[PDB]
């Protein structure tokens, strides 16, 4: 499947793409404002994520640090990134269907639209100013708005027992971005698309 990753933000982001135990395609790249990066994701990829990282410094070996979404100090991510990270999530070719969502379960750093470029389903977006409105206790100094699980590490926020409800914090994310997951057991906002769809992830869509 092809994913075009577009940075519409006015600032540079460093895109990342991983399935947790491996890079997808090159795994990461710098995107200046306006740049587009086209990656190929193997059919049948399960549990892929794309995110933006902000305020990164990397040396000529591709080693360094980002203030949001850092994936163990690498430009080319093999692993998932450190919160806060707005997440585009997908599982492809799962019994004939692709499943896509945006998630705020690991917080929010950059607004995002995640849309098919082929026919047969709708996209999802979380484009509100979550960082600006972020509750004081969830504000990350590096930038971004952390989720409550990351900050407080309780069973309730992290849904460790598999039983948990919405919280004051999850409801903040949900009020600003209804079409994104706000906690682990949120009513799913997954979109079902035809198997083998292609997609575009746009940072700062509006």
């Amino acid at each position: 499947a092809t994913f075009e990753i577009v940075n519409r933000c006015s600032y540079t982001v460093w895109a990342a793409a991983s399935k947790g135990d491996a890079a997808l395609d090159a795994g990461g790249r710098q995107l200046n404002s306006g740049e587009s990066w086209t990656i190929n994701v193997e059919p049948g990829t399960n549990g892929g994520k794309i995110w933006a990282r902000t305020d990164c410094y990397f040396d000529d070996s591709g080693s360094g640090i980002c203030k949001t979404g850092d994936c163990g100090g690498l430009l080319r991510c093999k692993r998932f990134g450190r919160p806060p990270t707005t997440l585009a999530e997908f599982s492809l070719n799962q019994y004939g269907k692709d499943y896509i969502d945006i998630s705020n379960i690991k917080g929010f750093n950059v607004p995002m639209d995640f849309s098919p470029t082929t026919r047969g389903c709708r996209g999802v977006r979380c484009a509100a100013d979550i960082v600006g409105q972020c509750p004081a206790k969830l504000k990350a100094p590096g930038g971004g708005c952390n989720d409550a699980c990351t900050v407080f590490q309780t069973s309730e926020y992290c849904c460790t027992t598999g039983k948990c409800g919405p919280t004051e914090y999850s409801r903040f994310f949900k009020r600003l971005c209804p079409d994104a997951f706000s906690y682990v057991l949120d009513k799913p906002t997954t979109v079902t698309c035809p198997g083998s769809s292609n997609y575009r992830v746009t940072f700062c869509p509006t």
